[PDB]
RNA sequence: AUUUU
């Protein structure tokens, strides 16, 4: 599949707001925020190329809380 | 959307685990693990809404009478 | 535990 990172997610963040964002776009396979309380970002992976790229260009910027994510295909 | 029931959860099930089975099928928007108030344990059976007819039939034929723990999964649109 | 907690 296609892995897409996320920052600025709240320390509060649990995966199910991924699943719930990231969900009405396509088919997702995995989802998982990063903890040490969250480390403020976390990863969705969805397997076709064309609805991540909408999930993508969707949801970056997106105002979460009061937050603004940022919202990529993740790099190395 | 289009809403599937699923019977034979565990008890201890979680949202998680609907997200899991059903995401890889296409657009899933609400999953929901139904519980008994007075325990908060699942009573066995859940929901999930999925956008597309045909992603939805997918699911449901993939996954009824497939094996999630030791019991089988009866996976439906709901009544 | 069979169709909303």
């Amino acid at each position: 599949g296609w892995c897409i990172f996320i920052y600025n997610l709240g320390q509060d963040a649990d995966e199910g707001i991924l699943w719930q964002m990231f969900g009405p776009f396509g088919a997702v396979t995995n989802v998982k925020v990063i903890r040490d309380k969250c480390k403020g970002f976390g990863f969705v992976t969805m397997t076709n190329y064309e609805e991540a790229a909408m999930a993508i260009a969707s949801l970056n910027g997106y105002r979460l809380g009061d937050k603004i994510l940022q919202v990529s295909f993740k790099t190395n």
